[PDB]
């Protein structure tokens, strides 16, 4: 998260951090069992990270819960990245609580001009590289979607819609990918892709979760 500041612990309990060994991806808790980030993160033998805020140090209301299947949405394009959003199932129900909780799906779509939560513990530069240990918080409003097509020509999908500010200086970045953007207490977008982090005329690009709502309400309901 670049332009960004420090949430603060826990004060983000649905956003989840994907681990293989290191941190790899944010993800989001929609309840007890199952998790939505990226089909970009996809990889096999995930560790689920809860109630996380440095995620270097132990400090006591982590929850770590192995993966037990993950499900990568059947339209995936990995080359355009449309329908870029995965499901993955905890091997046990997570304990539920005030650092660890789960974000509401939405009922419809968000507007333009809605603003949104974006978070992550990816790269903090928009030039070089530093990550941060600990959660960091970006408020963006959702952009027309005539602005997002102007600056990414032929790449932007239904699918998606872009977010942030288009003077650059706050974005979101590598290694927030698959993490949420919340908007009016519900999940709209998670990290998807963009153009370097936080430049001119570059937006952030967010998979558009009101459209794959039915398909993750049956999918956890059949898995
Ligand atoms: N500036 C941002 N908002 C931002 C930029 C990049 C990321 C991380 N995501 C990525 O790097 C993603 C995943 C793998 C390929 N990728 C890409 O961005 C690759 N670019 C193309 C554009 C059209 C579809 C794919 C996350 C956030
Ligand atoms: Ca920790």
């Amino acid at each position: 998260i670049v332009g960004g500041y420090t949430c603060g612990a826990n004060t983000v309990p649905y956003q989840v951090s994907l681990n293989s060994g290191y941190h790899f991806c944010g993800g989001s808790l929609i309840n007890s069992q199952w998790v939505v980030s990226a089909a970009h993160c996809y990889k096999s033998g995930i560790q689920v990270r809860l109630g996380e805020d440095n995620i270097n140090v132990v400090e006591g209301n982590e929850q770590f819960i192995s993966a037990s299947k993950s499900i990568v949405h059947p339209s995936y394009n990995s080359n355009t990245l449309n329908n870029d959003i995965m499901l993955i199932k905890l091997k046990s129900a997570a304990s539920l609580n005030s650092r660890v909780a789960s974000i509401s799906l939405p009922t419809s779509c968000a507007s333009a001009g809605t603003q949104c939560l974006i978070s992550g513990w990816g790269n903090t530069k928009s030039s070089g590289t530093s990550y941060p240990d600990v959660l960091k918080c970006l408020k963006a409003p959702i952009l027309s979607d005539s602005s997002c097509k102007s600056a990414y020509p032929g790449q932007i999908t239904s699918n998606m819609f872009c977010a942030g500010y288009l003077e650059g200086g706050k974005d979101s970045c590598q290694g927030d990918s698959g993490g949420p953007v919340v908007c009016s207490g519900k999940l709209q977008g998670i990290v998807s892709w963009g153009s370097g982090c936080a430049q001119k005329n570059k937006p952030g690009v967010y998979t558009k979760v009101c459209n794959y709502v039915s398909w993750i309400k049956q999918t956890i309901a059949s898995n």
